[PDB]
């Protein structure tokens, strides 16, 4: 599987931007672009050799971990640190089979009994996303925490917190230019901060936004989607147009309707 490298060591806006762009480039082809917004490959009939990408994360502490991302949804399905690999509890038998194709040379393979969704990870972390700081420092620390899990150095709440950091700074940033921008800001000033309601509501709405765009009538939503601004106030989305600078990738929901051209 293709590997994309990022390091927190001396990270800049440019090096992070290069990284996120490269992740997007490995997640998607140019085959499926709707209202200027790329769609991830359809799960249905996707060959196993095209199913995953690998994100090799290094830090200033000279430690490396490799995340495995599912190309169908940019989901972090598990990770490798040295001679151990850990996978989140699969949703189904097909996904369970799929992950057997990841880190095949690794000495120790584990599947967590828990799923990798935010709700579960927040429960285990003892903190919600809104109270978990993001930025280069948190990511540096997250890489170390993932690295030391197999040897007993990392408590489960810290591991869960560290997953939450990685997921948002990689997968969510890939999904949303807006979230990429929010991480760029944190990196630029080297100041960690928890995600505000604009970030949280985008994350929570990714599936619904993807479906609404794909089901839209020439871009127009049948039902508006409510997001939140930075201050927590409501922002109503009626149309794909407003989302073009915000959403970089969509999960596949359906084949697009025939070209609507007059
Ligand atoms: N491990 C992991 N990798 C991710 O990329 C990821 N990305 C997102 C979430 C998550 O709970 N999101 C909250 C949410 O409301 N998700 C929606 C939208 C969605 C997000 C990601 C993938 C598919 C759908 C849903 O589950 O329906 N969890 C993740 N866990």
């Amino acid at each position: 599987y293709p590997i994309i490298n990022f390091t927190t060591a001396g990270a800049t806006v440019q090096s992070y931007t290069n990284f996120i762009r490269a992740v997007r480039g490995r997640l998607t082809t140019g085959a499926d672009v709707r209202h200027e917004i790329p769609v991830l490959p359809n799960r249905v009939g996707l060959p196993i050799n095209q199913r995953f990408i690998l994100v090799e994360l290094s830090n200033h502490a000279e430690l490396s971990v490799t995340l495995a991302l599912d190309v169908t949804n940019a989901y972090v399905v598990g990770y490798r640190a040295g001679n151990s690999a850990y996978f989140f509890h699969p949703d189904n038998q097909e996904d369970a089979e799929a992950i057997t194709h990841l880190f095949t040379d690794v000495q120790n393979r584990y599947t967590f009994a828990f799923g990798g969704n935010y709700d579960r990870l927040e429960q285990l972390a003892g903190n919600l996303r809104e109270n978990i700081e993001l930025g280069n420092g948190p990511l540096e620390e997250a890489i170390s925490a993932l690295y030391y899990y197999s040897t007993g150095g990392t408590q489960l709440p810290t591991l869960a917190r560290s997953f939450i950091i990685c997921i948002q700074m990689i997968s969510e940033a890939a999904r949303f230019q807006y979230i990429e921008g929010e991480m760029r800001t944190r990196i630029r000033y080297n100041r960690r901060s928890a995600p505000d309601p604009s970030v949280i509501t985008l994350e929570n709405s990714w599936g619904r936004l993807s479906t609404a765009i794909q089901e839209s009538n020439q871009g127009a939503f049948a039902s508006p989607i409510q997001l939140q601004r930075r201050n927590g106030s409501k922002f109503s989305v009626y149309d794909v147009s407003i989302l073009i600078p915000i959403i970089a990738l969509m999960v596949y929901r359906c084949a697009p309707p025939p070209s609507s051209q007059f």
